[PDB]
Parts: structure tokens; sequence; C-alpha cells
């Protein structure tokens, strides 16, 4: 499978998961992918530039939150939901107990 | 004994990824941790970068984003978290996000 970039879980840090989740968009994706599972960029449909789109899913494979792999000419992104629940306890079902949709409102 | 704040947004203006982004930073995070334990802080309590400027500019983004509180009392500024109103909107974000810091 043709994974792009993603750190190994030592290298997450908190403070980048937060700002990972730290924009409306981003936030978004994540609540959708925890909600449905696993999601190709195109489901996104948001109101919002290509090039910021694009720099979104950047940050939340740098931060450690999403895993993005391309198949065929789709690139499917997958929460990182293990990785996450192991570092940070509670940190995800705490986000999305709150997290306002969006995309399906 | 002064109640004379800086800017602080209504808690009907405070976001969650507006709060999330003002803690996703290591130096914004380590504030909002040593608020939680320690009670009100002074700003020069928190020497956590280089620049003064820097360290003006957290600040803002804590106090914007709803997460701080900032007294002005003579000469210093007195920050406070924003508890109550962080877990009426987010229950149980402030436990999650400071049962994982790290001591910076
Ligand atoms: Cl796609
Ligand atoms: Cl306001
Ligand atoms: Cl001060």
């Amino acid at each position: 499978m043709r994974f792009l970039y993603h750190p190994d879980r030592k290298d997450i840090s908190l403070p980048g998961v937060l700002y990972a989740l730290g924009d409306p968009a981003r936030l978004e994706i994540v609540r959708l992918l925890a909600s449905k599972g696993e999601q190709c960029c195109a489901e996104f449909d948001f109101a919002i530039a290509k090039s910021t789109m694009s720099n979104h899913f950047k940050i939340l494979r740098e931060s450690g939150v999403v895993l993005t792999r391309k198949e065929g000419t789709q690139h499917i992104n997958r929460l990182r939901r293990e990785d996450l629940e192991t570092l940070f306890p509670g940190l995800l079902d705490a986000v999305l107990r709150s997290a306002q949709p969006l995309l399906t409102c």
C-alpha cells in the first residue's frame, strides 16, 4: 500500500495533535473519520480552496492524527485512533463529544 | 483587588477549534497546565520564549480564544484559567488535555 508520510508514534506530541484539531475544517475531518471510518479526500466537500485543503491534510498527517494512502487515484484517510488512544487516553472522546458538525448540518 | 480585565470573549463566542488552536503550542499548553495546578499567575512567571513579542502573542491567543482572562493589577498582568466557561462548553476537555500534558 502507498502510505503517505506519517510520523512514528514516538514523534507524536500533544501540542501537535491539539494544533491539528485547532481548525474547523480539520476538526470536521477528524469528526467524520471517527464516526464513518475511512474516507477519501474528495468526500470532504468544504467551500475551501484546493491548496488550503491540501495544507490541512498535510497538517493532519504531520501531527500524527491521520494516516493517508493512495488507492487508485483516491487519497484514503484513516484516523489514527489506536495511536492517539495509546498516547492521549480519552482525548479524542472529549473532543468529539463537543465537536459541532459542519458538513452533515 | 482589581476586576479590570483585558479583552476576553463572551462564553457564547468561544469555539472548540479556537480553544484547541490556543492549546496547540508547547509554550501555551504549559501556561494552561500551570494555571490549572497553581492558580492565578503573573505573566512574568512564563519565560517560555526568547522574545517578549512572542510571549505577548501567546497570551493574546490564550485570551482571544477564550482560555485565559488577564487582569491588570498595578504593574503586573495576572492570568486566570477560564475553568467554568471551558468546563461548561467542553465537558471533560480540560481534564483530558491536562492528564496527558507533559511539563515543558
Ligand atoms: Cl480523493
Ligand atoms: Cl464576545
Ligand atoms: Cl507580569
